């Protein structure tokens, strides 16, 4: 029933804002009563919270699999491959992209656990650059951390613009290639 | 007294959300009633357009003006004079750019205000790129306006979260030097 809650919230979400959402809503979908939904989650906010989790955690781990298991391809192509974890992960889950974005501003366990996980995915970013310099495949040029988070921050905003489809954005089937080349430039260029 | 009402405005943004200023608030700092207020403005939202639009233009006029009297300089400083336009216009007014950016969620106006501008911003850059491939001086890599897309919205994503001190940010006096390097690699990197 958590998770007929949790797949109802994410079906809602891809018609209208959490906003529009009422618990009642929810519980309908889920086959349950509102009381009854009260077992499970707290509020709406924390069926986004838990929804996002889900997502973000699935990126996490995706870019962990990618870190054991290196694909046998050039530089360019790394980094591809580290991209696309984000670009197939939120795509294929756009409405809970844009409701978990959205929530930042109201939830501090939204923005908690957005900070936390980019936190993690820009020191990750940052030791791939280091270890790349070490070998002697990328220039001494910025700061790593600092690369790596403009970076990483441009991902945020480029994909999820992509996504939305907002004026302006990159059109979606052009924004991993344009963000690849930005990451190769700026971390091979001298 | 129009005059008056926003500066008060800009000044209490500093201290708090919009959210938490009244019109009253507006209405004492600018030695005015709240009825002499709706003269003038209609609600706080619209005080907050009109901050907004007075930035957005002020950056805008000083990227018309760099555009006019072209700095004698190298590739690398062009572009650093042209994105620090923005790290001061908006790194002047720390609290109009965080508070117009949460008013793009609830404001229809504040969204089309930013839009507007980014589009004309983004036209731009593409241009020059694309006066720089022309010369010889850049090579034919990315659609120019779909690279200039992706660094436009790296700087908005970065610049402001530097302004605001978001965990995780570059450093405010790091952000230019970060920014320029990843605009002149990918702009002149094969
Ligand atoms: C083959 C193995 C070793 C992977 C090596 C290539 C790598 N790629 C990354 C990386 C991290 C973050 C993002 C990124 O997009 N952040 C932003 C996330 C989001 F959601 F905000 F867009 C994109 C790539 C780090 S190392
Ligand atoms: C010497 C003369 C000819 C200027 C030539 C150098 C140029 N610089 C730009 C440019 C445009 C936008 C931004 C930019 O930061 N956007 C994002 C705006 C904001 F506010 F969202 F951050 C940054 C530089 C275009 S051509």
């Amino acid at each position: 029933r958590e998770l007929a809650i949790l797949a109802t919230a994410e079906n809602l979400l891809e018609d209208r804002p959490l906003a529009d959402i009422s618990v009642d809503d929810l519980a309908k979908g889920a086959g349950i009563s509102r009381p009854t939904f009260y077992f499970y989650f707290p509020s709406k906010e924390a069926v986004l919270l838990t929804l996002l989790d889900r997502v973000v955690n699935q990126a996490d781990m995706a870019l962990q699999t990618l870190a054991e298991n290196p694909a046998d391809t050039d530089r360019e192509n790394m980094w591809r491959t580290g991209i696309n974890v984000f670009f197939e992960t939120f795509g294929s889950h756009k409405a809970v992209t844009r409701a978990g974005q959205a929530a930042r501003a109201t939830s501090v366990e939204v923005a908690e656990l957005w900070s936390t996980f980019m936190q993690k995915w820009i020191a990750y970013t940052a030791a791939v650059i280091d270890a790349e310099r070490d070998r002697g495949a990328a220039p001494r040029t910025l700061p790593a951390h600092e690369l790596a988070t403009a970076l990483n921050l441009m991902n945020e905003r480029t994909l999820f613009a992509s996504f939305a489809g907002e004026q302006p954005s990159v059109p979606e089937a052009r924004v991993l290639d344009t963000l690849v080349h930005i990451w190769v430039t700026s971390i091979y260029g001298e």
